[PDB]
């Protein structure tokens, strides 16, 4: 391994070009983003054989300073004329390789810094404010891009992936976990009706990298739509395990978005411990936080 | 000082009695809570002169185990027939003092663990799910209660306060900070149009402690309504400082809720640093995260 | 309430005047501080009735920008000629009130950012490095100071407190918790031998605030020495509860430092849960992390 | 991709067999581990093609509950008779594959939960306590192991890696960063003397995986010794960049441990920003925390 870069490059852009005309799906109202506020956290990694002596000899002649990579990213957010993080990453990568011929490979991660609308009273009625936004610490879109310079000096995207991170969903009933191995190590009771609490990170790849950019919004798959599919499928399914749930979410995603090649899931189980089983005159129960250990699952569904 | 207790007592109740009929205000749509899921994190502190020898002699005869205080709280969430955290705290406190006559004082903090609705497709259209909820890491309601046992054996609430915590609001324009002291220590440039980013913790006290419980919802002041007032006032105001903004929010709150005695604010400034001042063919700018130091303000408005 | 200020003012100073000339105690080999590297995180709060219209009218005429407060603190660390955080706070507080005649009250907190010694081979042997330090995320010293301006423009310290924060100690045997109340809320078993894990925050006040500054260092009480008393007493004591332990720690502190007036403790119980009790041919056991709820105690011992 | 498992399996063991018989190096006085207290946080991942229908059909017949994986790990810490985390992972992995014939692959990570010695006065003198330990939040050792079942039911280790995580080192002088690219993206000044602050994650692989287990301890490479090389080389080197430094650290590690095949570094730059350059009658300066963006480097040195 030999690479170096800059992490936690925050950049907030006001009035990016709006994303509009995204083909809708029945699980989600999403059709686009106004982009009054567009926040992203970028990580940049660059490699190349010509970086060797920066390590072996302490020679900085071909070191682009990591601080300069941060300026590069923030200046390029100001000049980006597109409408998605995925497209922003391509713009940065192509511009960076064009600028710095001694770099053979660039890898970029962009994470949305999300904001939500708020209520303001305008002319006697509540409406979404065009000025005041709430910083959200819940789920967020992500994007990843790797680009290389070939021997013939052409540039090529070697990997692209979009995602949704930080989704935390609890379904209060309609979930079982039964029928698992019972042996000397098993103490977990079977549960016919648990309040399944799952953390979800979902990532997708497109058949055609072009479609990730949003230049034609009809082919763009938004993280918002993925979120809404996940909640709808969770609601619809009498789940039999997290494994069973995530497979079904992936199938739905790939049915709705035929331009996608695959969907990958990283899920964790955070289901609460039950404290009170029966409350007189109620269907209610009481639960509490479990001990730290958490189950997890990782799975790819392909088209 | 002499007290002891239990912190991080999480308790999640399904199907609490709904809060309904809360008097609405024009800044907020809020009228109540369905309470399909009711999550709270409680902290309990108890004191009393009879606890001395637990410290000075290691005598545990009059020590209610902190673990037992946790069972007490979680069992009482199962039996609570009310509709608010404030009322839940009163129920716990009155029951605890009634049970344990050697305790002279109880102090309780309850923090909402908030959940948001999600979309599910039912009968061909998206609707809010009654089953699947999103755990939110954004703003949340809070409540605080202190209760004592008097010499004549009556119980009395000595302090009550409700609040909203973790609100993070950014207004992209319509904010100035000018006219402050310029001397040998001043390097901050005056800014006629900054994207003010404020964190807000707002706390209120009622003229009549009865009104905090929600038993008569007409007199209950919900944290949701406070949030919506704060966003509306922020939108409406060409702010001149955070100080100026929070005073105006407090005035509005006290105008809308005449049953309130006071509102207290803890605000912090997290405004981003500007990177790109002018973008050709756009009203947009680029910003980034500042260095760690943050300004803060603390202020009470009274009725 | 009315005040404002700046939080997370980090400041790192090299080659502060060393602390030497301290008075030793049996429980601690502490003999001073080299101060090659001196890091502090400072919070400053200021108030005064002349600040009202900064809130009520948006008038910034008498507002010292919080950014300027940060500059003030950082510049004063560069000129500070003393040897303790407590002295640094006094230097800042007196300087700030002399500069700003309309401020009536200043409150400061300083928290040490601790570093540990590392070792290097040079000149034929391994020895403590004068250049390379390890940043520590464990316990650290604290200081608190409040100063006011009187009507005659004299300045008075109105409260001072020193402390030790973030100490996490586990004693593997020699601790009991038995004899507590057993009623309908009690499910905790009696334990004649538990591996008590406590978090300790210890704060002390001096009879004469001058002794806190280090100008006559033989009268200074160092956080390092408090730490060493705490670990020694924990070892020496067959503990009957955390309450029992902290009283005995406080007694020893007050015996060793007759110039202190009191010592205040905030303790938390983080004891692990037992998994395996009997290991063949071993005195070992296996434990794991508990659920989140934690007991706590708050207790003052006075001289 | 298809696998599932359990994360944050904390396990604390008292009186593990001590590690002794280690081979020393000039840079480190490390001579073994007492193992009065041995804490580990374990992540386990399992896969196998027979797990498919647990995802595609909700069939839990071949699902080992993740809760049971936690039990397995904790119980195996109680029976483990070795002396290293690396050996513990091998014990767990071999045991798990022998138990569960339908699992084809297991991946494990163990992270040390470190404790530090404390001292107490007893029997007339101050000495290291055999009972009281300080939980440390600084650097810690790590281990990684992957094991597979072949068609003939033999088991093979397919990858092993050891490491040191969380090391944070600041060198106050004797570091330069000069000579880097100066173009339209460069605003960073050349610095002939900076207080370089690096975070280091160092990982090593052995030529023969058996040497990782500690069974013949003279061939074991301890994280403590790696830590001490890192601090010594940092002190000894007039650094020209972090890249320069980590190559020299890796060279020294490979020279001191000829049984290693390679050493991999993940470094981060957290160097503070300068505030005050010239202090009267002192060699000191004042620095503060930077904005969030951090440079990083990833680099392998091979034997
Ligand atoms: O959904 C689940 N999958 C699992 O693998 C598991 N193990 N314990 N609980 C579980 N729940
Ligand atoms: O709103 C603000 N109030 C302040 O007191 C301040 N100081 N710097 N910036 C500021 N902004
Ligand atoms: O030391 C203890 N004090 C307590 O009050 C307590 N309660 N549960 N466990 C406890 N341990
Ligand atoms: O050591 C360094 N390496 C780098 O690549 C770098 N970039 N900015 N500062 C730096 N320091
Ligand atoms: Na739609
Ligand atoms: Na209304
Ligand atoms: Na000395
Ligand atoms: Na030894």
């Amino acid at each position: 391994v030999m690479y170096y870069g800059k992490g936690d490059v925050f950049a907030y852009r006001t009035y990016l070009k709006p994303l509009t005309g995204v083909r809708t799906i029945p699980e989600s109202p999403f059709s686009g983003r106004d982009h009054i506020l567009f926040g992203v956290n970028v990580k940049i990694s660059v490699g190349g054989t010509k970086l060797l002596t920066s390590f072996t000899k302490g020679d900085n002649s071909l070191v682009v300073a990591t601080d300069s990579m941060k300026n590069f990213i923030q200046k390029h957010l100001a000049s980006y004329t597109g409408t998605t993080i995925e497209g922003f990453l391509e713009y940065v990568a192509t511009s960076f390789l064009k600028k710095y011929s001694h770099i053979e490979k660039i890898s970029l991660i962009g994470e949305e810094i999300p904001f939500e609308t708020t209520f303001a009273v305008k002319n006697g009625n509540r409406a979404a404010s065009e000025l005041v936004f709430k910083k959200s610490r819940n789920e967020y879109a992500t994007a990843y891009l790797n680009m290389v310079r070939n021997e013939d000096n052409t540039l090529n995207i070697t990997e692209q992936q979009s995602g949704l991170a930080g989704l935390q969903l609890i379904k209060v009933s309609g979930n079982s976990f039964v029928g698992f191995i019972r042996d000397e190590y098993t103490t977990l009771p079977e549960d016919s009706n648990r309040p399944l609490f799952v953390y979800l990170n979902i990532k997708w790849k497109y058949k055609n990298t072009e479609d990730s950019f949003g230049t034609n919004p009809e082919n763009y798959v938004a993280a918002e739509q993925i979120r809404d599919i996940a909640t709808s499928v969770f609601h619809e399914t009498e789940t039999l395990s997290i494994q069973h749930l995530i497979y079904l979410i992936g199938r739905r995603i790939l049915e709705r978005f035929p331009q996608l090649q695959e969907v990958y899931f990283e899920s964790q189980n955070h289901t609460w411990d039950k404290i009170v089983e029966e409350i007189p005159e109620s269907e209610g129960k009481v639960y509490t936080e479990p001990r730290p250990p958490y189950g997890f699952q990782c799975f790819t569904v392909t088209q």
